[PDB]
């Protein structure tokens, strides 16, 4: 099937202002996009805030402002952040929107249709701040805010409390074999494997049915009401997911407005979504909830959901009371943006609760991107190097040559897999071991040697060197989106060169092609200072 290749990112809740939590998912979600467009491919990426619910409501009566201005401010700051972080996405979303709410009340007709939804009972534990069902094996006994016992949520450790309320009910217990029929049908649907082996135990051991409306006071009535039952609303979660659907049958203007709903999915080629990026703290909404509301439904399945995990910096957590922030922002501007991106995207996978220090960003932006990289593109454009300011014609290639020649053939076939998983931690582990080759190559050959001593030896080295780095550079453009367009402007590689998978072959660009001009003082990462 051909179709757009369709990347999502969690809608965030807009309680408070955006973190390193949300910009990190976004830009995951931003990077698998950005690597389809480079393989020529049709992309719609998408991201989006969850305004709806008790939570948001609730942190709108906290600083006394009407629900719709508070929602308002918040995804004016995400937006905000979001562009200033540079990305490339297709739209966002938010669940306020007009057009939103149609495609909800829409599907929430398609599960009553259906049967799977009836007049129950809820009585149970809920946590509003993840507004999430608990059961009693996952809670235990905290404190609140005031140092008073109470109940918290094993997952998160915010407050849960008790809810008993005449709900709608979907009949998602009804799920469980087909749910199972579906993870073990397409064994890479969810990743990393482990969290797969989580869902399956979770779906195992059995369903119950889930409330998928509330009674409106309870949400002060910031929601959506359910058709045909003005006193309940539906459940933040269901209105949450349908995002990815209603983002799905949206046809967007070029200023990134919405300016049209069509009637079925398959006018955009969009839906189902080829990877839901998410964080593992919501995983059972994406891998259970999810595709049993699409089954009812009559929908596509996502191809794949990738969970990551949370962050640390300096080994606790993010907190702006507990004295230890991490500003995204702040940080691209001390250390630049494209850097700081690969600093997210090396440091760890999704598998790890990772850890930023100062220490070991410096490290890799002086180790990687400086020593490794930087360097490498400095040299092998320089007039001390390439006398002539342009790719030189090989000549005849030795074994070692080849050697080097195999690892840059092979490079794009391997990182495209680890792309495809994705895990983007290990697609630039594998760019930057043909990266350290090259440098080995370089330093066995000593170029700036055979300069003087053996030009026609030169020709073949310094165009391998180029060429590796084309390659490298292309391959990491989705990671470095700015700092790749530099280096192939030094490089002077042509614009039709710097995409599609044509252009993954080594030797895409000729002999004879001339450099890009030099800068004065021209450095691509500048090394920065240890205390
Ligand atoms: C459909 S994704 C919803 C995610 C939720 N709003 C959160 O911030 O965790």
């Amino acid at each position: 099937v051909e179709k757009v290749f369709f990347v999502t990112s969690p809608i965030y809740y807009v309680n408070a202002a955006p973190h390193i939590g949300h910009v990190y998912s976004t830009l995951i979600t931003d990077v698998i996009g950005r690597y389809h467009r480079v393989k020529g491919e049709r992309v719609f990426a998408l991201t989006g805030t969850d305004e709806h619910g008790q939570k948001v409501a609730e942190a709108a009566k906290q600083k006394q402002v009407s629900p719709y201005d508070f929602t308002t401010a918040v995804a004016g700051e995400f937006k905000k952040c979001f562009e200033q972080m540079d990305y490339s996405i297709d739209y966002f979303i938010r669940t306020t929107n007009e057009q939103h709410k149609a495609v909800v009340k829409e599907l929430w007709t398609k599960l009553e249709q259906k049967g799977d939804i009836y007049l129950g009972r809820y009585e149970g534990w809920y946590s509003i701040s993840d507004e999430s069902f608990l059961t009693p094996q996952n809670i235990t006994d905290g404190v609140d805010k005031d140092g008073n016992p109470c109940k918290v949520s094993l997952e998160s450790g915010h407050v849960v409390t008790w809810v008993s309320e005449e709900n709608y009910m979907f009949r998602l217990s009804a799920f469980r074999e087909r749910l199972l029929e579906w993870y073990h049908a397409n064994p890479g649907c969810i990743v990393p494997e482990f969290r797969r082996r989580e869902v399956i135990r979770a779906v195992e051991k059995g369903l119950p049915d889930l409330s998928v409306s509330r009674a409106r006071a309870t949400l002060h009535n910031w929601a959506i009401p359910v058709p045909g039952n003005p006193d309940h609303c539906v459940y933040v979660w269901l209105d949450a997911l349908t995002n990815y659907l209603t983002g799905s049958r949206l046809r967007v203007d070029e200023s990134g407005k919405e300016v049209s709903l069509v009637d079925d999915f398959n006018e955009l080629e969009r839906f189902p979504a080829d990877v839901h990026v998410i964080g593992k703290d919501i995983l059972k909404f994406h891998a259970i909830y999810w595709p049993a509301f699409l089954l009812s439904a009559g929908l596509p399945l996502p191809k794949k959901i990738v969970a990551h995990g949370w962050w640390t910096k300096d080994r606790k957590k993010i907190s702006k009371s507990l004295g230890n922030v991490f500003d995204p922002v702040e940080k691209a501007e001390e250390f630049g943006y494209d850097a700081l991106k690969y600093f997210l995207l090396r440091e760890s996978g999704f598998s790890d609760d990772g850890d930023y220090s100062d220490k070991n960003m410096i490290a890799r932006l002086n180790g990687e991107l400086a020593d490794t990289l930087g360097n490498l593109v400095m040299r092998c454009t320089s007039a001390k190097i390439n006398v002539n300011g342009e790719w030189p014609s090989p000549a005849a290639y030795t074994e070692e040559d080849e050697s080097l020649i195999q690892l840059i053939k092979d490079l794009p076939g391997t990182a495209d897999h680890y792309y495809l998983i994705p895990d983007i931690q290990k697609a630039i582990i594998a760019v930057f071991d043909v990266l350290r080759a090259i440098n080995a190559y370089v330093t066995d050959m000593a170029p700036w040697k055979l300069v003087k001593t053996d030009p026609e030896r030169l020709r073949t080295v310094l165009y391998i060197t180029l060429e590796g780095v084309r390659v490298t550079t292309l391959l990491l453009s989705p990671i470095l989106p700015r700092k790749s367009v530099v280096i192939f402007d030094m490089l002077g590689v042509p614009e039709v060169h710097r995409k599609g998978i044509e252009n993954f072959e080594f030797g895409a660009v000729p002999p004879g092609t001339r450099l890009g001009p030099a800068v004065e003082g021209e450095v691509l990462f500048s090394k920065r200072s240890t205390e």
